């Protein structure tokens, strides 16, 4: 497989100016007839005429009208159309071909394929080369003029990017309609969709140029009802690049459309955004709480890409992060000034420090500008996209809002349909800092290394007071550890966003200060501290770092009680369970090992109890904020500091941690969830469609976390609270009621009753079958085998197939049964995905990323089943290459 490098970008020796596509769609196949006006570039050597075009069924190519002839004049190895060079014009010409596909039994979700009854394309990255012949890269930028014909009474709604400018009835049933996109875009911004699609519409008019944009949400007519909260978030995406970046949109019309079949989670093709439906379709009677802020995240981050993506566009894809990481933080902006809760920023970093941290230890390790690729899951990542937003973000910490927005918009008006990279937006950043530090000298060239430098620095501090002269000093180290990237690692422009907090009255001791660690190792030194602080260190999680912070845990419960900023109170917590949970494992590890008969555990702090009861019992703190403090650090966090970790042993250790603190606080756990209720679970504006309250969503999260701590203590009486807790009116309760249920024999009368109120809802049926497999039953595999044989069966859909095992994943005891069935299941379903959907299977691997920081015979388990897939002789490219990659061969 072909392995390429960044350094080797090349412009194209050809220039392709205008596409003209007709798409007929018939019954049993597709037919693309495709008309390339094209020139030859400054950079042509007169070599061979190369097309992508993948699995196209040629039925005749021309250039200038005339025909060519295979073998003479081309060849085609159903990857790349090779034209000889003596029959390709030495100037502007025109190459057409007509090309034979078959989007129904397209169940690789890309190209042009058929989920249900809608005909939908995904081109991004390398998909357009499905559909027909094409030069497929995004440096290649041209117009497009595209006529889609299909039968009206199965697809009367026709749609494509740009104006439609003639709609036509055809003889036989059938119609047309003509799209015109004059602005240039590269092919993988290309879509269309066929289909009896329903619609919500209304119009937005923009803050400046006071220009009408139609909006229309499109979906199957069953779900129709369920478009209402994705046009509230458009319209909300649109206000906030208005209002922060003072950014509007450009077209007369902006199309979403979801649909059932879809390998991510939603596409940002030219006025024309395609989504999973999960990332679209939402009501309160029909799905979980998660739904709103997860249509909230992906309608906003859609949008985004209009500026950074889709007018701002990439030379290659070794950019990706400039577009993903950029809209990604662009997307965190938005969500976190729409839902004004603390948990938006939270969760992100919750992620980041587990999946993402994980990833970066991991044999697949990359930069977010990955020097080369030969699959593209070489570029979509959490590190690509997750530590890009981290980097993007940095920019906001060191510039401050005003200077940001002003190099975000040197950005912009520079590059505005252009190509950029990486460097051409860290050049419009240091002009900001430039302004800033009141100085041409100032530059970022060092912090260019947060482009190339794989690994995740560890930032550790040591601290002095002098009480006698009232002078406080802050040292700090950074490391990132060697790995297969750099052998030798350079220190980066870390900002260190930091507060000093008065122990004796909880008090701020300094202004705003971010400290800009650029050396291996600084010591930051303030006058006039009048008693010791206690250091509030990284506040918002200010640089994608692990944060070594020497505070002792009555140092960390302070700053949980009284810090204000809500990282790092949520950190200190994090911290304080952190060294909990590595000194139990290692007392369980011991007697595990030992074989002893009696051993000691070391008990859970009190304090940091009585801090957790003060917390929650604090009626003015954030109920989200409480759900993280009740709540383990992720398992996948825990796994970055422990080497050959042994599973069962942390599942021991998790149990005595929370066991340790229910014992204290179970009767507080009661008293709230039952106190709560009453706003929480408030129906007011139940049939409100458009009222989102993330504060009472946030309010259920931690009944539903309590309810959860209270099953699994089997504290007294709770399946009567489960029982009527199945009877809300909210999905997010009533399948907590099924996954808290697990641990009474009611499950199974919960199992049925919740599946009798899912089964009709594709969504929510799905969700179901999550809540299901991520349930904490010791028949778990006998459970799944029943979803199999019952509800999952042969579907191809992907939100099936994730649904139903990638919750079960997570399941620490089960998944990880030393027997290593579980790893046995997960390789025989990422197999049989792989016959039929490469990405799909490939996503699939994930609990395999770890595999090399369990106990030994864990990863041998695990290596031995990722030996057996990548020995299948039908494998994919897709699903090779990450294997081999993921398993160091
Ligand atoms: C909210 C947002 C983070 C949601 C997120 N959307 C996005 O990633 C979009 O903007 C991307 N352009 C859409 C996209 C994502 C992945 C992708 O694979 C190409 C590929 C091919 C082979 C192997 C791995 C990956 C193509 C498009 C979301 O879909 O989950
Ligand atoms: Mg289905
Ligand atoms: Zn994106």
């Amino acid at each position: 497989p072909k392995i390429h490098y960044r350094k080797d970008y090349k412009p194209s020796g050809f220039i392709i100016n205008q596409v003209t596509l007709n798409i007929n769609i018939h019954d049993q196949e597709t037919i693309v007839r495709s008309v390339l006006d094209m020139d030859i570039s400054k950079h042509n050597v007169g070599e061979d005429l190369v097309f992508d075009g993948v699995g196209l069924k040629i039925n005749e190519i021309s250039i200038n009208n005339k025909k060519l002839v295979e073998g003479e004049e081309y060849t085609y190895d159903n990857e790349f159309l090779t034209i000889f060079s003596k029959f390709v014009p030495k100037s502007k010409f025109a190459f057409s071909s007509e090309v034979i596909i078959h989007p129904e039994t397209n169940y690789a979700l890309t190209g042009l394929y058929k989920s249900k009854n809608i005909i939908v394309s995904q081109c991004e990255a390398t998909g357009f080369r499905r559909i027909t012949f094409f030069i497929d890269r995004p440096d290649m930028m041209a117009k497009y003029d595209v006529t889609v014909t299909a039968d009206k009474e199965k697809y009367p709604v026709l749609l494509s990017n740009g104006d439609k400018v003639n709609e036509f009835e055809i003889p036989g049933g059938r119609h047309g309609a003509r799209f015109n996109d004059p602005p240039l875009k590269p092919c993988y911004l290309f879509a269309v969709v066929a289909g009896d699609l329903k619609h919500l519409s209304a119009t937005y008019i923009t803050k400046y140029t006071k220009k009408k944009v139609e909006l229309y949400v499109f979906s199957e007519e069953k779900y129709v009802s369920k478009l209402q909260w994705a046009l509230e978030c458009l319209k909300k995406s649109m206000a906030f690049d208005e209002d922060y970046f003072g950014l509007e949109y450009d077209l007369s019309r902006l199309n979403l459309v979801a649909v059932s079949d879809f390998n991510v989670g939603a596409m940002e093709n030219k006025g024309l955004n395609i989504f999973n439906a999960n990332s679209l379709l939402a009501s309160k009677k029909n799905s979980i709480d998660f739904s709103y802020a997860r249509i909230l995240t992906v309608v906003g981050h859609e949008y985004f890409h209009q500026y950074t993506g889709n007018r701002v566009t990439l030379r290659d894809w070794f950019q990706l992060t400039l577009k993903e990481g950029l809209t990604v933080h662009r997307e965190n902006l938005f969500s976190e000034e729409m839902t004004k809760t603390v948990t938006t920023r939270l969760s992100h970093v919750d992620l980041l420090r587990s999946v993402q941290f994980l990833e970066d230890s991991s044999p697949l390790s990359h930069p977010i500008r990955p020097e080369s690729y030969v699959s593209m899951e070489n570029f979509y990542t959490t590190t690509v996209y997750d530590k890009g937003s981290e980097v993007m973000r940095m920019y906001l910490t060191i510039l401050g809002e005003e200077y940001y927005k002003k190099g975000f918009d040197i950005y912009i008006k520079k590059n505005d349909g252009n190509t950029a990279t990486c460097e051409d937006f860290n050049y419009a950043m240091e002009q900001a800092y430039k302004m800033k530090k009141a100085d041409n000298s100032a530059n970022l060239n060092q912090y260019l290394l947060w482009f190339s430098q794989s690994g995740t620095p560890h930032v550790s501090f040591k601290y002095n007071y002098d009480a006698e002269k009232k002078q406080y000093s802050i040292h700090v180290n950074q490391y990132t550890k060697p790995d297969e990237n750099q052998k030798e690692k350079k220190p980066l422009f870390i900002p260190i966003s930091v507060g000093l907090i008065n122990p004796e009255n909880g008090k701020e001791m300094i202004s705003q200060t971010t400290l800009e660690l650029t050396k291996e190792s600084d010591t930051f030194v303030f006058n006039n501290i009048a008693v010791k602080p206690i250091p509030s260190l990284f506040r918002g999680f200010s640089a994608p770092v692990y944060i070594e912070d020497q505070l002792t845990d009555e140092e960390r419960i302070l700053l949980l009680k009284y810090d204000s900023d809500a990282f790092v109170r949520y950190n200190s917590c994090t911290n304080i369970y952190m060294k909990q949970i590595l000194m139990n494992y290692n007392e369980f590890l011991k007697a595990k090992n030992e074989k002893l008969e009696s051993f000691q555990l070391t008990p859970v702090n009190a304090q940091f109890i009585d801090a957790i009861k003060y917390l929650l019992e604090d009626p003015h703190a954030d109920a989200g904020f409480k759900s993280y403090i009740v709540s383990l650090p992720q398992d996948r966090y825990i796994i970055n500091f422990v080497s050959n970790l042994d599973t069962d042993v942390l599942a021991d250790t998790k149990e005595y941690i929370y066991k340790q603190i229910g014992d204290k606080l179970n009767d507080v756990y009661y008293k709230m969830f039952k106190s709560l209720e009453a706003k929480a679970d408030d129906l007011t504006y139940f049939n409100d469609e458009s009222h989102v309250d993330f504060d009472q969503m946030n309010m259920r999260t931690l009944r539903n976390t309590l309810l959860s701590l209270l099953s699994k203590a089997q504290y007294p009486n709770i399946l009567n609270e489960i029982i009527e807790h199945s009877k809300s009116p909210y999905p997010s309760n009533w399948l907590t009621s099924l996954s808290v249920s697990a641990y009474f024999d009611k499950y199974f009368e919960l199992y049925d009753k919740t599946y009798k109120l899912s089964k009709d809802d594709e969504l929510l049926l799905q969700e179901w079958l999550k809540t299901v497999s991520r349930s904490d039953r010791k028949d778990i595999y006998e459970i799944l085998k029943k979803l199999e044989n019952e509800v999952l069966k042969d579907s191809k859909n992907p939100n099936d197939i994730r649904a139903v095992y990638l919750p079960f994943t997570n399941n620490l005891r089960r998944f990880h049964d030393i027997s290593g069935k579980g790893y046995k299941l997960i390789a025989e379903v990422i197999t049989k995905t792989d016959k039929f959907n490469p990405m799909v299977a490939t996503q699939l691997c994930e609990p395999f990323k770890l595999w090399n920081k369990l106990d030994t015979k864990r990863q041998e388990l695990m290596l031995n089943e990722m030996n057996t897939m990548l020995q299948e002789p039908q494998i994919s490219n897709n699903l090779k290459e990450y294997l081999l990659r993921l398993t160091n061969k």
